[PDB]
DNA sequence: CGACGCCCTGTCGCTGAGAAGCGTTTGCGTCG
DNA sequence: CGACGCCCTGTCGCTGAGAAGCGTTTGCGTCG
């Protein structure tokens, strides 16, 4: 099985200091391939504070997006998908225009 | 001081003989003071297994269900909560409906 | 943010805290 | 609902599964 867990982060866990690594700018990442996260939509791995999906029935890391990914592609922003308890990622909503995604 | 210390048990150190010894019938349940557990809901100490609330902010005995109460109760079953990374009991929930908590 | 002056002389953050289980305890309804 | 007889001898439900991220990766139009 090559899928992750899916651990869903109450919003009370959601920190002032995650809240201030959300990515604004793509360019100005950190790629660590051991503390990073990847943004389901650019593929990146980076540290930056990324979406946390609160379906229970999704799975694997499709709900994770970054700063500029989330606004660019959908108009939401990282901080409020955070602080929402009802947040579905555009995956589980079926609207995901990833160039995988919206291929098939 | 008087509080239970609440561990956080992992799903992947959850056993069949766990699972298999959950109480299907109340009339069944073997009591023992030593040890037994408590269930929340119908606060009774036995040897059945019970559930384990994975909510961080958790504390005490307030997330062990009995198998008969959580499906009575709460329409879950014991063995899905086990397996369930992201399971909170119904009192982190804010939804329990024993004699104490919907008495307030 | 923090000294500054004003009158009504003042207050929040964090940590770790926040029971458990024995006793009197088990659904519904007609009935003696 | 399930045997029962019929001819065309038969099929669905659950479980757990359903990637992730490095490499070749970043919008538009102009124009040399
Ligand atoms: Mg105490
Ligand atoms: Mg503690
Ligand atoms: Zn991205
Ligand atoms: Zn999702
Ligand atoms: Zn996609
Ligand atoms: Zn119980
Ligand atoms: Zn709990
Ligand atoms: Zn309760």
């Amino acid at each position: 099985s090559m899928t992750l867990p899916h651990i869903i982060r109450p919003v009370e866990e959601v920190t002032e200091e995650e809240i201030r690594n959300i990515c604004s700018n793509s360019r100005e990442k950190i790629y660590n391939r051991s503390l990073g996260s990847t943004c389901h939509q650019c593929r990146q791995k980076t540290t930056d504070t990324k979406t946390n999906c609160r379906n229970p029935d999704c799975w694997g890391i499709r709900g994770q997006f970054c700063g500029p990914c989330l606004r660019n592609r959908y108009g939401e922003e990282v901080k409020d998908a955070l602080l929402d308890p009802n947040w579905h990622c555009p995956p589980c909503r079926g609207i995901c225009n990833c160039s995988f995604c919206r291929q098939r």
